[PDB]
RNA sequence: GGUCACGCACAGGGCAAACCAUUCGAAAGAGUGGGACGCAAAGCCUCCGGCCUAAACCAUUGCACUCCGGUAGGUAGCGGGGUUAUCGAUGG
């Protein structure tokens, strides 16, 4: 089931995605090096972020760690992706 | 002559990119002044397509790595279209 990248659901979409990209990072850079932060903005991919890991087991953690963590008010809802796509 | 096209000019000349100052804007961007990259409509209008912005309302819980809600605003110097205008190469 794991997967390098997980899917961070019901973010706050009134927060601009430059701010949201540093906040994911600042919250997730404690359990491994992230490779990139993925947030879109569009109709499908409001309120959503992919974050890639440098490993699944780094991925693995921040999953058992910070889920249903309020974030900007909001609870975070975090899962593993379901491809680990791009380089 | 006039009309409809056209730009190898000629006459009057015209406009003003970037950048800077200042104002407005949530932003894209626009206004004014300075300033010239260029432009034969780079005068003017968002009807059509593209692109840029996303503050407020509406909608949306959505798995992406083409990119895409409504909504409103912007770009006419991104195309198309519409409309008006100078000269007139022994010009067509
Ligand atoms: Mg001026």
């Amino acid at each position: 089931r794991p997967n390098h990248t997980i899917y961070i659901n019901n973010l706050n979409e009134k927060i601009k995605k430059d701010e949201l990209k540093k906040s994911l990072h600042a919250i997730f850079s404690r359990f491994g090096q992230i490779l990139d932060i993925l947030v879109s903005r569009s109709l499908k991919m409001r309120g959503q972020a992919f974050v890639i890991f440098k490993e699944v087991s780094s991925a693995t953690n921040a999953l058992r760690s910070m889920q249903g963590f309020p974030f900007y008010d909001k609870p975070m809802r975090i899962q593993y992706a379901k491809t680990d796509s791009d380089i």
